C-alpha cells in the first residue's frame, strides 16, 4: 500500500505527478540527462527518496543503460531525456528496444503545447520521428492524464510482446499544479482484447502427440523463453530433445549442457544447423524465424513439421508457415505440455537417443575450432578464460561484430539474463553502457563488457559514468585495430580490398592506436593490456581481483574469421567452414 | 566537361553510378563509416581518384562533420551510413541541419528491397522516421533512378532554403549492374513552379521609400544573409542603419563595427535589443523572428514598420506579421535596394546619426562586461584573448550551452562562415565534430572548437578523426565541471538546488574529472591544462604555434551567469542585466 | 496566370488565415485577421480625416463604367427557344431579387452568378472550390429548413440534377417550398463548351439523352417529380416562360420547372485556364 510524499488533497506539479507515477511503478533506476525542456522532471526527481538517477554523458548511453537494466533483469528500464536534440538521440536505442523486444519506457521533454508546430527552440516532432520504432508514443496534453497514461505505457511496454513506449511531455505540463486520481482505468480496450489467452488442452495434446510420432526433433529456443528457463529444462528433461538456441535464446537452456547444440544460423555450429536441416519435427519456442537464422527459407527445416508458439500472432506464419501454431505464453504452453508428458509417461515411452546419437557424432567431427599462431592472443581463447576464471556466472554484455559472434561462441551462458547483446538492429556502442545499465540492476554480480574497438570507442564516453557511479564494470576489451566483421567480409567478397575498415594510425602504423589505456587513465579506471597469451590468463584474473571497474585491452591478430558461416540468404550446403584473412 | 571512369556504355555497379553522380555534382569530401548495407559503396569510393572519404569514429560525427563541412564553406556536406543504426545515429544531425537550414546530402544503405517491410537484419524504416526532419527524403526503388535522385537531392539541399536531404540506397541496387543515363530530367514540377523570382522593383522602392520616412530603423539580420556579406555592407553604407544580427547572422555584418549593435534576444546585448524596443522601421533580412529572438511578441518590435524578406514564404507572417514583405533572396533584394539608394542619394538626404547617437549612449552604458575573481581564468576574457591572438580571422565552432553565449558575445567575427554553431536544434557534442568538417573544407584555416566539458565529451571518440586525418583543429575547452546553462537556469528560477548538473567525481569533488589531457594523449593529440589567469595568454598562444591538433583545457569558475538575459518569453522590460551563482 | 494578375498594382491582402497571406500573390501590406474588424477600424480613420484625404476616383470609376457599356453580359435569342440567362434573370424580375439560390455545377451554374442580382451575402449557395455536382438540391432543401419564409430556388443543370434526384423524397415529405429551376440542356454543358473551343467538337460522353430517341427530352424529370409527389411543369417556348415560372412561385409548396434550352450556349466571357487578360475569349458557342 503505496505512501504518496504529498497530501491526497495537495496540489503538486505535474513533474512531480510523474515521478509518483513511476514510485507507484516500482521504478527504482533511471537514466536521465537534464536539459531545459526536462528540467522540472529533474527537480521532481531530487525529491524522490526511491528513485536514483543514473546520470549519462550522452543520451545513446543512457538508453542503452535502460536497455542493459532491462535486458539483465526482466523489469522495463527507464530514460528520460531533453526535448530536441536530447530526443533525438534516444533514437538508435528505441530502436534497438524494439527489434529485440526489450521493456523500455522513454520519458522526453517537449516545449511548451502552445509551441508545439511553431519550430520553436528545441524542438522535434519526436512522436512522429519515433513512431514507426516504438510500440506505441504518446504526446500528454493534458495533466490529468499523466497517471493514466504512465500506467499505460509500463503495461504496454511489459505485456505481450515486450518492447520501447515514449511519453513526450511538454514543460508547461510539467509545470501545472494538480490533484493527480490514480484510479484512472486504462484506455486500451483492442490491445486488451487482442491478449493471448492461456492455451488451450486441445493445441497442447496435438504437439505433445506430434513428439511421439516423430524421429528427429529439434528444440528451436529464442529470445521468447528468456522466463521460461525452468519449464524449459522441465519440457527437455520428460522428451530429451536437443536444444538449438538463437542469438538472443542464450543461455535459456544452459551452454554447457550435453543436450545443447548451441547456437543455429548463419554463424550457428555445424551441428545444430545440421540438426534442423535434416530434423522431421522442429519445436519453433520464442523465436521469429529471422533471416540471419534461415537462409533461404525453402530450404529452412525443408523437412520438419513445424510446431510455432509466439506471443504475438503478427509473427506466426509471417516467413515461415507452421503445420502447428500456439498464440500465447511460451511458458504457459511448456506447463501444459509438461504435465501431459509427464502422465502419459509411459503410452509415449520417448527415446530420440538415436537421433541424439547422429548429432553428437557431427558435434565431435564439427565442433568449433581457433587457431593459435606463435603467442599471439586468439580472441576465442580469451572468452573462453573469462568462462573459466568466472564460472560461467557472468553478465555479459558485447558490442556488435566478430568479438560478439565470440562472446556467443565461446562462453557458456547457464541461465537468461547472462547475455546482453544488440542482436537485431546490432548496434555499435552498446555493449559499455548496456553493463552500466545491468551492473546497477544486478550490483553484485561480475559483469564484463566483452568490446570490440571500434562498438568501444563510440561510446567511451561513459567510462565517466561507471567511474562517478563507482560500478564494478570490467572491460575485456578484443582489440583488433579493425571494423573486424566488415573486414571479414571485404576478405571473402571483395578480394580483401580495405574500404575505410582500419581504425588505427596510417602514420604510425605500427601502434595500437587510439591507447585505450589512456581513455580509461582519463576517468580513473585502473587498467592494463596485455600482447603475449602467457600473460593473458594472470591479466585477466588481475581485472577480476580489482575491486571496481576495470578496463583489460586485449591485443589480437586481425586477420581471424568468425567461423563458420553460412552466406547471407544460403543454404546448409553452402556453410564455410575454413579459411581467414591469411 | 566531365570525364568518366566507364566506357559510356559499359555497365557498372549502382555503387558506381552513385558515386560518380557524387563526383559529377563537384563533390570532393564525404564523411561515410562503412557497415554492411554499405559496403559496395566504400567500394565504390575506393576507385574513385577525386573524393576523399574522412572515416568518423561516431556517425553522428560524421553527420556533424558534414555540417561544418557545409556551414563553412557554403557547399553541401555529404554524410554516408549503413542500414539500421548506422541510419538512426544521423537523426541529430538532419534534425539539425534542418532547423539551421544547412544544405546537407544523406546517403544510407538499406536492406535489399525484397526483405524492405520484413523486419530484417538491421533494418529500420529511416525514410519514415526522417521524414518529419528533413526537408526532403527518397528511397530508391531502381537503379534506373540513382543518376536523377541524386540530382534531384543536391539540387533540393542547395536551392531555395537550404536544408537536409536524405537518399536511402537498398544492397541490391548497390551490386546492379547498369548504364547509367544523366541526361534525365528533374521530377520537381510543383518544387521548381513554386523557386521565387527575383524582387520587382515595385516592393523594392517602396522599402527605400519607408527607409527616409523612418526616423530609428534597425538591420534585424540573420543567417539568411550569409550570402550578402557585401550586399549588405554596401546597404548599410548607403544607410547608415545600425545591424542587429542573430545567433546564426554572425559575421555577416562585421562585429567589430563601429555601426553594429551585435546579437539581439535572449541573451542579446542591451543595446541591440534597445534599438529593436524602440524602432519604427525593422529591417527583418533572412530571419525567421524565433522565440529565443523575440519574447513575447506583442511586445517585439511594437511599434515598428516590420519588413521581412524571406526565401521561404512559409515564413512570412509566420510570428509576426510585417507590413511589407518580399518573397525572394535577400541577395537581390539588397542588390536592387543598393540601386535606387545610390541614384537617388540626393533626393533622400539620409542621415540618422542622431538615433545613431541614442544607441551608442546605450551602448556606452550597457557593455557586456565580466569579473574577474583573484587569479581564476573568466571563460569571457579566455575567447577575447583567442580574438586577439588570431586576429579575429578564426573558424570558431562550438557545442552549446554557457560557452556558446561567450563565443557570439566576445570574439569578432568579421565575415560570414567563420561562426559554425547549433542555434535551433542546440545539440550538444557538436563543436568537435563540426571542427573536423570546417577543417577539411578550409585546410589553410585556423580551426578553433570553443567546447565546455559536457559537450565536448559527447563526443570525445572523434579525437580519433583528428589525430588520424592529421586536421590542425585546436580544442579551446572551457571546462567549468558542470552543465552550466542548465546550472544557470537552477540558480534563477529554482533556488540553486541542483539536479543531475554536475560532471565532475562526487568522491574527488575537488579535482577536475575527467582528465581531459589523457583523452588527448589517448590519440596522440598535444594537450596542456591552464589555470592562472597569467598563464593564459602564453597558453593559447602555444595552442596555436604547435602544428596540427592541440587540447587547450582552460579551467573556470562555474559560477558565471551569461548575462545579459531576458527570460523566457518576456519582454525588453524584464531585462536581467546583473547576477551569477555566489 | 499569376504573374499577369493585378501585374502593376500595390496588393493590400486582408484575410484571417496567415497561411492564406502571399500564398500565390504576394502582397505589399498584409494583415491577417478578421475582415469584419479591418472594415470597422478603416470605416473611422476615413470618416474621421475625410476632409484631409478629399477622396475622388470618378475619373477611374469613369473609365471602367466605358467598359462596363461597351462590354457588358449579353446573350443571343435564336427564334422561339428559350435563353438560360433570360430564364434567370425573369426569375430575378419575379422573385424581385430576394430569393435564395443553390446550385449545380456547370454552365447554368455560371449563368446563375451573372444573371441573377444578389442584394445580401447567403443567398447564393453553390460549390466553388470543389465544384462538386448534385450540391443544388440537397443545399435548396438545408437552406429551406434553416429559412422556413424564404423564396428557395436550386437553379441546376440536368446532368448534376440527377445525381441525388433522390432528395425529392425528402422535399416531399418534409414539406419543404424547394423551387428547382431545371436547366436542361440534355448536356454535360460545361465538358461539351471546353469540348468545342479545345477538342474540334469530338464528343466524349457528354450526352444526357438516349440516342435511341435523339429528340425526345430524356430523362422525363416531371415523371421523377410526379413519383414524389412534386408539381411539376414543362416549358420550351419564351413566350411561356414568364408565366411557367410565375406559377413555379404562387404554387404553395415544391415545384419544378423543366426550362428546355438550346445546347450550343457557350458561357462568356472565358479567360483559358492559366491565360492573361489579353486572351479573354468574348465572343462564339457551339453553332
Ligand atoms: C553480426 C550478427 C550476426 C548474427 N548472426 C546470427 C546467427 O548466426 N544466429 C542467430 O540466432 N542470430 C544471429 N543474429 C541475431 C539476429 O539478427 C536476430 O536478432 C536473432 O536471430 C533473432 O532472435 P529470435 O529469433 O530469438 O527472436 P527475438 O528478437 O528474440 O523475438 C522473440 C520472439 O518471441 C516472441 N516472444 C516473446 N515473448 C514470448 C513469450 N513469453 N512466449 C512466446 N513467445 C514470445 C516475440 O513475439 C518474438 O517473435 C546476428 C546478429 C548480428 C549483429
Ligand atoms: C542556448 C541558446 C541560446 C540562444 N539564444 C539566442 C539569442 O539570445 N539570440 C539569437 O539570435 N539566437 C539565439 N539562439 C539561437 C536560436 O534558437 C535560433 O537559432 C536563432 O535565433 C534563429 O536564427 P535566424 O533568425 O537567423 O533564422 P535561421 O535559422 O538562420 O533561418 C534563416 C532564415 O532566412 C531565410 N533565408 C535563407 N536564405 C535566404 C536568402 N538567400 N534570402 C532570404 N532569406 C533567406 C530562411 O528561410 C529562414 O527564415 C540561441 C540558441 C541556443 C542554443
Ligand atoms: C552503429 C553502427 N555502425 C556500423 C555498423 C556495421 N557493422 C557491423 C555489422 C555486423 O552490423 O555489419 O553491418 S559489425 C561492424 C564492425 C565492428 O567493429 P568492432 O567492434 O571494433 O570490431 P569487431 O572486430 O567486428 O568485433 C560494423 C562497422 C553497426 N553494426 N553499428
Ligand atoms: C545533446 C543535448 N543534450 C542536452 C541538452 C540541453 N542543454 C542545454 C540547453 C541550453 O539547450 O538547454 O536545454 S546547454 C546544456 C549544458 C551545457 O554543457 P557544457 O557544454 O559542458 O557546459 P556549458 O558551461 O553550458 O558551456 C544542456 C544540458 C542539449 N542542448 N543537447
Ligand atoms: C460530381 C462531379 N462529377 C464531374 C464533374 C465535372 N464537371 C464540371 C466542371 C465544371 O467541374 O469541369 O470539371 S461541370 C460538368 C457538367 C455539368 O452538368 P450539368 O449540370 O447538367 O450541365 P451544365 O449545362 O454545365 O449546367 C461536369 C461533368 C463535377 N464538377 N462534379
Ligand atoms: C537558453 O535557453 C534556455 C536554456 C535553459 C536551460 N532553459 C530554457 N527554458 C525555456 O526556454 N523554457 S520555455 O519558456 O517553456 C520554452 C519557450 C519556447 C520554446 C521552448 C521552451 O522550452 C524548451 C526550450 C529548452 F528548454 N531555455
Ligand atoms: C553478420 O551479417 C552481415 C555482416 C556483414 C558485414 N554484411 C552482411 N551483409 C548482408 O547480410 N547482405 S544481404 O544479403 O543483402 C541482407 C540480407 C538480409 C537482410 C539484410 C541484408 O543486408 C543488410 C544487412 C547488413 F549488411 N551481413
Ligand atoms: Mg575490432
Ligand atoms: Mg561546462
Ligand atoms: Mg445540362
Amino acid at each position: 500500500t503505496f505512501i504518496s510524499r504529498f497530501a491526497p488533497d495537495q496540489p503538486r506539479k505535474g513533474a512531480d505527478i510523474l515521478v509518483e507515477a513511476l514510485e507507484r511503478q516500482g521504478v527504482e533506476t533511471v537514466f536521465a540527462y537534464p536539459g531545459g525542456a526536462s528540467m522540472e522532471i529533474h527537480q521532481a526527481l531530487t525529491r524522490s527518496s526511491s528513485i536514483r538517477n543514473v546520470l549519462p554523458r550522452h543520451e545513446q548511453g543512457g538508453v542503452f543503460a535502460a536497455e542493459g537494466y532491462a535486458r539483465s533483469s526482466g523489469k522495463p528500464g527507464i530514460c528520460i531525456a531533453t526535448s530536441g536534440p536530447g530526443a533525438t538521440n534516444l533514437v538508435s536505442g528505441l530502436a534497438d528496444a524494439l527489434l529485440d523486444s526489450v521493456p523500455l519506457v522513454a520519458i522526453t521533454g517537449q516545449v511548451p503545447r502552445r509551441m508545439i508546430g511553431t519550430d520553436a527552440f528545441q524542438e522535434t516532432p519526436i512522436v512522429e520521428v519515433t513512431r514507426s520504432i516504438t510500440k506505441h508514443n504518446y504526446l500528454v496534453m493534458d495533466v490529468e492524464d499523466i497517471p493514466r497514461i504512465i500506467e499505460e505505457a509500463f503495461f504496454l511496454a511489459t505485456s505481450g510482446r515486450p518492447g520501447p513506449v515514449l511519453v513526450d511531455v511538454p514543460k508547461d505540463i510539467q509545470q501545472q499544479l494538480a490533484i493527480p486520481n490514480w484510479e484512472q482505468a486504462m484506455r486500451l480496450p483492442g490491445y486488451m482484447s487482442r491478449m493471448p489467452k492461456p492455451p488451450e488442452d486441445s493445441h497442447l495434446e496435438q504437439i505433445v502427440r506430434l513428439i511421439s510420432e516423430s524421429k528427429k526433433p529439434v528444440l528451436y529456443v529464442g529470445g521468447g523463453c528468456l522466463n521460461s528457463s525452468d519449464e524449459l529444462g522441465r519440457f527437455v528433461e520428460l522428451t530429451g530433445i536437443p536444444v538449438a538456441s538463437t542469438l538472443m535464446g542464450l543461455g535459456s537452456y544452459p551452454c554447457d549442457d550435453e543436450l545443447s547444440l548451441h547456437m543455429l544460423g548463419m554463424h550457428g555450429t555445424v551441428y545444430a544447423n545440421y540438426a534442423v536441416e535434416h530434423s522431421d519435427l522442429l519445436l519453433a519456442f520464442g523465436v521469429r524465424f529471422d533471416d540471419r537464422v534461415t537462409g533461404k527459407l525453402e530450404a529452412f527445416a525443408s523437412r520438419a513439421k513445424i510446431v510455432h508458439i509466439d506471443i504475438d500472432s503478427a509473427e506466426i506464419g509471417k516467413n515461415k508457415t507452421p503445420h502447428v501454431s500456439v498464440c500465447g505464453d511460451v511458458k504457459l504452453a511448456l506447463q501444459g505440455m509438461n504435465k501431459v508428458l509427464e502422465n502419459r509417461a509411459e503410452e509415449l515411452k520417448l527415446d530420440f537417443g538415436v537421433w541424439r546419437n547422429e548429432l553428437n557424432v557431427q558435434k565431435q567431427k564439427f565442433p568449433l575450432s581457433f587457431k593459435t599462431f606463435g603467442e599471439a592472443i586468439p580472441p576465442q581463447y580469451a572468452i573462453k578464460v573469462l568462462d573459466e576464471l568466472t564460472d560461467g556466472k557472468a553478465i555479459i554484455s558485447t558490442g556488435v561484430g566478430q568479438h560478439q559472434m565470440w562472446a556467443a561462441q565461446f562462453y557458456n551462458y547457464k541461465k537468461p539474463r547472462q547475455w546482453l547483446s544488440s542482436g537485431g538492429l546490432g548496434a555499435m556502442g552498446f555493449g559499455l553502457p548496456a553493463a552500466i545499465g545491468a551492473s546497477v540492476a544486478n550490483p553484485d554480480a561480475i559483469v564484463v563488457d566483452i568490446d570490440g574497438d571500434g562498438s568501444f570507442i563510440m561510446n567511451v564516453q561513459e567510462l565517466a559514468t561507471i567511474r562517478v557511479e563507482n560500478l564494478p564494470v570490467k572491460v575485456l576489451l578484443l582489440n583488433n585495430q579493425h571494423l573486424g566483421m566488415v573486414m571479414q567480409w571485404e576478405d571473402r567478397f571483395y578480394k580483401a580490398n580495405r574500404a575505410h575498415t582500419f581504425l588505427g594510425d596510417p602514420a604510425q602504423e605500427d601502434e595500437i592506436f587510439p591507447n585505450m589505456l589512456l581513455f580509461a587513465a582519463a576517468c580513473g579506471i585502473p587498467a592494463a593490456r596485455v600482447t603475449k597469451k602467457a600473460d593473458l590468463r594472470e591479466a585477466i584474473q588481475t581485472m577480476l581481483d580489482t575491486p571496481g571497474p576495470y578496463l583489460l585491452d586485449v591485443i589480437c591478430p586481425h586477420q581471424e574469421h568468425v567461423l563458420p558461416m553460412i552466406p547471407s540468404g544460403g543454404t546448409f550446403n553452402d556453410v564455410i567452414t575454413e579459411g581467414d584473412g591469411r
